[PDB]
RNA sequence: CCAAUGGGGCGAAGCUACCAUCUGUGGGAUUAUGACUGAACGCCUCUAAGUCAGAAUCCCGCCCAGGCGGAACGAUAGCGC
């Protein structure tokens, strides 16, 4: 049936000062600014309270499919606040059996050269979205580190190289090779 | 010269043979599929809203023809403003 009211609040930390024009939200703070346009979701955004301490999202007279769309806005706003405060440092491992996967990074995090995967002479030049920085960390042999603010762009850049390092026309249950996401965390801790 | 091209050789030009030689292209949205974020369902989840990769398929290009479709320009005789 049409549920008369569904709502969920987001308590924002004092380091962040959010605002909104219409239904598009912006989140700024220490690391940078992140925007998201909500023109597909059709809800009410109340930015109430002095010092803008909480964001409320209403849905009036919507059945189950639009009631499912209420918590996802809360989740995207909380992910954006987490990206602005802390960030998204996706650590990921290069698993191989025989051939060492040669990974190097061109243009300070914009492109990844992937070489020597199952003895293939073809190289993969996988380009990240601007905003995501790829790097090789210290004290670890096979490691790729993806830094960024937008969880969409960082995890999409992870999925690009994870689907680039795939084994074709073989048994992937035996050939356990490729670069795979290992740790999903933040840049700085809290 | 005649023998309805008399016959037999070689043979210009022209046509001709994968029987000689030359050439045959680039993108877009996407199917299947694999995924990202994320609820419904405190968790999970490729999907519900949103997003990515994606192909002899589809469409466009390149190419062939040019609309009872247009075009700018030139010259306009007893002829136009
Ligand atoms: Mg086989
Ligand atoms: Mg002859
Ligand atoms: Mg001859
Ligand atoms: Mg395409
Ligand atoms: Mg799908
Ligand atoms: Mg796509």
């Amino acid at each position: 049936m049409k549920t008369i009211l569904s709502n969920q609040t987001v308590d924002i930390p004092e380091n962040v000062d959010i605002s909104l024009k219409g239904r598009t939200v912006i989140v700024k703070g220490p690391r940078g600014t992140l925007r998201r346009d909500f023109n597909h979701i059709n809800v009410e955004l109340s930015l109430l309270g002095k010092k803008k301490k909480r964001l409320r999202v209403d849905k009036w007279w919507g059945n189950r499919k639009e009631l499912a769309t209420v918590r996802t806005i809360c989740s995207h706003v909380q992910n954006m606040i987490k990206g602005v405060t802390l960030g998204f440092r996706y650590k990921m491992r290069s698993v191989y059996a025989h051939f060492p996967i040669n990974v190097v990074i061109q243009e300070n995090g914009s492109l990844v050269e992937i070489r020597n995967f199952l003895g293939e002479k073809y190289i993969r030049r996988v380009r990240m979205r601007p905003g995501v920085a790829c790097s090789v960390s210290q004290a670890q042999k096979d490691e790729l580190v993806l830094e960024g603010n937008d969880i969409e762009l960082v995890s999409n850049s992870a999925a690009l190289i994870q689907q680039a390092t795939t084994v074709k026309n073989k048994d992937i249950r035996k050939f356990l090779d490729g670069i795979y996401v290992s740790e999903k965390g933040t840049v700085q801790q809290a």
